[PDB]
């Protein structure tokens, strides 16, 4: 029998038949669960590509057709003579969508089918890589009306180095290790900040200094690239009724563009394939601004609110956090930048699970990442039991290139 | 082999070496992780042996004197009966261990101070009800809560079990209406109609304290009404929103779970109620704001003059905070022990640090340690955890029908 999952709010029961098709293996054994840990080729390449090809011909309802037959044999032959193969442009488009659809920690998969795939498999240098990124940013930002997108740079192949983007996201704020042990700016970006300087960049001294891009072309050092300021949409944060809030001088960028995972399709590995959608307000308001080890503003906002930060039973942390989230949602809507609050995001996610159950009979979901970082049990995914597993195509974590 | 565990807030690293002694098997496989599911699913000498070894090493009387004799004592008892009797001191230690080993409990910093009430000499349901009321009075203590557990007779072969049919000792009723919905606590719809089927005459309020359905071996259960001066309750009011008290909301003081089986040394106690004191989110977020419980959130939001027709006003977040503020203020007013999730999580962090030095790790189920509001504002959000089952432990068990 398959895992039986319960929804507690509604009382309903499903079985995840899909998890039986899980390819790569995860960290949990019957002895102990590790589901909370953040970071846990000839004939096996064939059986991966074969499985992918079948996936592609199932999607279009033409499985077993002569063309499906022929493409499998076509892939079998290219693997024999070269050791690898190339995806058709259609298989790449469907592949990238599959990788998003399968990402178990992403709460926005209701949108997985509307994804703009930019094919950069012919990219030749770091200079063409920057050109391609700017086009991505331009297209996805779209002057505030955000459009999901991914750009796929050339696949890993033996003999040659990988294309890589050393930056973890396309838009990132500098983190200047302050001399007194602290940080001015974003502390998550202290190491990449040190690398940018060392690689030629003249640092600022603000707190929302946009980092340049380090782009590395195969078997080359990374080259330094500055984003055009008008290409990088930013939102100053102000609060609809707390008017001193604007004097905090808080800003955040419009476009979340993850640039350092590996996209894996049919056994082929793309080390550089940045993707981007639109923000959920709690990533900005709760995690990026209030995490103790991020901008950590939550005490400073509460003191401004005249809360009693002396005892925890006033729930000043909770009150100041809510208001910082109100400000994000309001400032982004004022600027007419796409954004989704965690109640909308999680309710649409429940619709995705219902779709995926009709469609594939399951959906890999990582509870600790789907449940938002405030107001958890107030959203419907709290009460939803989930099964976590690894399907391919997938986005995967990969070592930092340095 | 030894899971590496990281605190992302600090950057600290430890290795859980205690996980290797995982007595049982949980629900997860290399293929799929089920750590989000609420319930999964002679050789007694081995479990019995292993518990005694824990005991004596625990009091530093390791594998020596009274150790070697206790071993051959229980071997002989099981040879003659099929089962064996715990020493009372062992009983104390296995209770505190079972609490210490419960991975979903954030309150384990308190695992040293626990009041064990030996009720193994208990026969008939009227003695049950007496044993229960002493417990309730001892633990309520006029609002200064003291953790405690009473242990009723263990399961033995060829026999019947002592069962408290009630999931908790304090449970508000839940009457179904011909309009399909519920007046009261929906969680308790099934127990309420059992109280009625087996005798009780129903009230009609949103907070009618149920009767107890206590059951003796090979006998049906009997209702027992609790004396209302024993069941300490807290009317809920808000420190500044004067209208809150008029909503008529009220919770009880003593969290007392009465339907989990206790396991010690291969012995199973199908009736052993335990109690501590509440963490405010249990009442204010889960019991009152969960869509399938009292589900009061939208009522408070309306009274608060909040914009309830667009999700981005975070009206749900604001109304939930104030319901918690009301809980924390109403318990302090009545001098009833309560703890907020910020204090409770910071204490659980200390307990991890303790347990790292004492036992080399600590079984913890992240989904249940992290509070259900302001998750990432508490320090246990940023702490990787390892979940596993050690014995002694508390286990869920099937209902007696
Ligand atoms: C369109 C709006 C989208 C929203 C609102 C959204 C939401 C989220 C959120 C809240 C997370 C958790 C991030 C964290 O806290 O670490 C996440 C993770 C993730 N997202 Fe999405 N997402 C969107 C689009 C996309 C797209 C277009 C892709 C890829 C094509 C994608 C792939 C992923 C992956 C692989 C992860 C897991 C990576 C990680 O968090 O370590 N998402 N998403
Ligand atoms: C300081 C006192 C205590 C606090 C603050 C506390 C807090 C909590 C919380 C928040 C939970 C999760 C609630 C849930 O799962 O719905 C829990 C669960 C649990 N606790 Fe504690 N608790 C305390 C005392 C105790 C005692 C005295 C025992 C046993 C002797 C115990 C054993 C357990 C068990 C077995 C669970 C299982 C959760 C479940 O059944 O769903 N706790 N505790
Ligand atoms: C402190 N949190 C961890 C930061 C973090 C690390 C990653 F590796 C991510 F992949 C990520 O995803 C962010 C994201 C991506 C997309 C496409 C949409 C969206 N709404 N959010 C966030
Ligand atoms: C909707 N959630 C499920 C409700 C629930 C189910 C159980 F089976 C429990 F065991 C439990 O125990 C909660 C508890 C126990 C003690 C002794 C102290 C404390 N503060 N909390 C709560
Ligand atoms: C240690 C803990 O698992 C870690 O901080 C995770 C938990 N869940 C999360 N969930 C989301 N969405 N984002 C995160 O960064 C995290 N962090
Ligand atoms: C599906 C999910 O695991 C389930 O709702 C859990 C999550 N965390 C919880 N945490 C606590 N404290 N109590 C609960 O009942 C739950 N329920
Ligand atoms: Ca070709
Ligand atoms: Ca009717
Ligand atoms: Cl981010
Ligand atoms: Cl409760
Ligand atoms: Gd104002
Ligand atoms: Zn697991």
């Amino acid at each position: 029998k398959f895992p039986r999952v319960k929804n507690w709010e509604v009382g309903s029961i499903t079985y995840d038949t899909l998890s039986a098709q899980a390819q790569q293996d995860g960290p949990c054994t019957p002895r102990r669960c590790l589901g909370s840990l953040v970071f846990p080729a000839p004939e096996q390449l064939l059986s991966q590509a074969r499985d992918f090809i079948n996936q592609y011909y199932s999607s279009i309802k033409r499985s077993g057709s002569q063309a499906h037959e022929q493409r499998l044999q076509e892939v079998e032959a290219e693997v024999a003579a070269t050791g690898t193969y190339q995806l058709r442009e259609s298989e790449l488009v469907f592949g990238a969508k599959q990788a998003w659809r399968n990402a178990p920690r992403c709460v926005g998969r209701i949108q997985w089918g509307k994804l703009q795939v930019f094919d950069a498999r012919d990219c030749r240098s770091a200079q063409e890589m920057f050109t391609y990124i700017c086009n991505h940013i331009k297209y996805a930002t779209n002057r505030g009306n955000l459009r999901s997108a991914i750009t796929v740079f050339p696949q890993r192949c033996p003999g040659r180095g990988d294309f890589r983007i050393w930056n973890s996201q396309l838009v990132r704020y500098a983190g200047y290790r302050q001399q007194d042990g602290s940080v001015r700016g974003d502390p998550a970006n202290v190491e990449i900040t040190e690398l940018c300087i060392q690689h030629g960049w003249t640092p600022g001294n603000g707190r929302f200094d946009v980092l340049p891009l380090l782009l590395q072309a195969p078997d080359e050092p990374p080259e330094l690239f500055l984003l055009p300021p008008e290409l990088v949409l930013e939102v100053p944060l102000e609060h609809p009724t707390l008017e001193w809030f604007a004097a905090l001088g808080l800003r955040w960028y419009a476009l979340p563009a993850v640039s350092n995972m590996l996209l894996e399709i049919g056994g082929l590995e793309f080390p550089a394939a940045p993707f981007s959608g639109w923000y959920m307000s709690t990533e900005i308001g709760t995690r990026n601004l209030c995490d103790p080890h991020r901008y950590n503003i939550l005490e400073d906002v509460a003191v401004c609110m005249d809360l009693d930060t002396r005892t925890t039973s006033s729930l000043w942390k909770d009150k100041a956090a809510v208001e910082i989230n109100v400000a994000v949602l309001h400032s982004y809507q004022l600027a007419k930048v796409t954004i989704v609050d965690h109640h909308a995001a999680t309710a649409s996610f429940m619709k995705h699970l219902e779709n995926e159950q009709k469609a594939r009979g399951g959906c890999p979901a990582d509870w600790a990442w789907i449940v938002p970082p405030i107001s958890g049990s107030l959203t419907p995914v709290f009460h939803q039991e989930m099964v976590n597993y690894f399907l391919s195509p997938a986005f995967r974590y990969q070592p930092d290139p340095w």
